[PDB]
DNA sequence: TCGACCGGTCG
DNA sequence: TCGACCGGTCG
């Protein structure tokens, strides 16, 4: 569909939403809008739940576009009683973690693998079990990966730590922060995964609102892409922006950027975890 | 004076702005407002120069409060044709660099010391002369420090690099971005100074707008104070928030947080550079 | 250009 | 809690 946007009159623009019909957009909006200001529903849950829903409604759409052009722009328009943009910052980062855990845990459960979002209070013990407590940048690990009957420092249910996920909606941040603790974890035989929506579009005046992300190409890498393909500073990177350029069949480091949708069951991400941990 | 802050939509809040009169406030406003949208004037220069002006008009006022409760607020109200908050993000960081250089270079010149803000196009050579180019994270340094007849790789006038400043209006967890660069610099025998306005106030409904900063106290440290006093991640820290608690006489790392006003001639910062570089 | 600045939020 | 998320901007 053609999505029409108003940025504060008379600045108006439009952008194409591939594989999203008007009715499908309406469907997603009808689900999401009531949740945005629902009392006692954390917006990380509202957004996370709506993203899982939206990618099921539009399994052929660019998931990053659903996040950026649909959920983001609707949230900004609809959020009440608090600054929409800064609310979005605070709630959407954790929302992505929520969506990851919700989307993947039922598929991973069959394999004894479990993701846990390290919200306030969960991180310290997790980082300790990961062997990177009080290491600079370790706080950038957002989701713990555990496997029953394996891993470091198993809990009472037998789940031990086998990796961590650095979850980032977008990549403007200093990702070099992440590297030392990531390398330490990789050295311990733990998975260190960068999971991202790779969101970035440039708005009017002179931007065309196409959500191309920030990872460049193998032929012309951004510094971020160099971290993965060149330096090998993560075990793998998964981007849910269909416009993200995937790695070549081979990379200098052997580490790859993988690109995928967010709908369905077993995907490149689940099969990656399962194969790594089997 | 009592400041009246327009939070929009008929919402008003108040905060006390010590050692600023209504008349001094108007003087600052009269200088700064016409600069906010002035053609051909970068806002980093508008804000930077207005800060130097404001601290000279109100030398007993809390510099951090002048930045946060006056310049920020006026900028947000007055900026035309572009999102005020995001414009402020993009321009105010560089503005603090501008202000540091403007305020300190006259006094430092008497001792053959010179600051230079590392704006676009300048960083590559500066890092090379520092001996830290192409190291992971080393780009996160803002203002270089040079000494005539000292330092490394002297320029045409004999000024060699002796260190750098990590300049931050506010710390949040963004100061963690500076830690790997800082450790690398100190490892190469360079001065690595954290200079900050230590801005943080909690606006209603989240607090009382008092700009207490994010460094806690020696008895009750924030994680940021631990970076400095515990881990020794910087050569020294200089805060221009009069509410920042200075370090005790001794710290575990031997590194200290110093606190001062901004306007003046010689101060703890210049004394520090002169002593370190003599 | 397009990399990287900051702060209200809310848990 | 007091930590720390993200994106329009602009040089």
């Amino acid at each position: 569909m053609r999505l029409d946007l108003d940025f504060g009159r008379g600045l108006v623009a439009h952008v194409m939403l591939d594989n999203v019909s008007e009715e499908q957009y309406q469907q997603i909006s009808d689900y999401f809008v009531p949740l945005v200001n629902k009392p006692k529903l954390k917006s990380r849950d509202a957004i996370g739940q709506a993203f899982v829903m939206a990618t099921e409604v539009c399994p052929d759409a660019n998931p990053s576009d659903l996040w950026h052009h649909v959920l983001y722009r609707i949230y900004i328009r609809e959020k009440i009683g608090t600054d929409p943009s800064q609310s979005w910052v605070r709630t959407s980062g954790e929302a992505f973690e929520v969506a990851l855990v919700e989307r993947y845990n039922p598929v991973l459960a069959r394999h004894g693998i479990r993701l846990t979002a390290l919200f306030k209070g969960q991180k310290g013990l997790a980082l300790t079990r990961m062997g990177v407590a009080d290491r600079v940048g370790s706080r950038k690990v957002d989701v713990m990966i555990e496997k029953q009957g394996g891993g470091r420092s198993p809990d009472a249910e037998g789940f031990g730590v086998v990796g961590g996920i650095h979850a980032k909606v977008s990549l403007a941040e200093r990702v070099s922060d992440d590297i030392p603790a990531s390398r330490i974890m990789m050295g311990e035989g733990l998975l260190s995964v960068l999971s991202t929506l790779d969101v970035k579009s440039f708005p009017p005046p002179h931007g065309d609102l196409v959500n191309r992300g920030e990872l460049g190409t193998p032929d012309r890498p951004s510094d971020k892409r160099n971290y993965i393909e060149g330096h090998g500073d993560f075990s793998a990177c998964f981007s849910y922006n269909l416009r993200t350029s995937p790695s070549n069949a081979t990379t200098p480091s052997g580490r790859h950027i993988y690109v995928s949708g967010f709908s369905g069951q077993d995907d490149e991400f689940t099969d990656y975890l399962v194969a790594q941990l089997a």
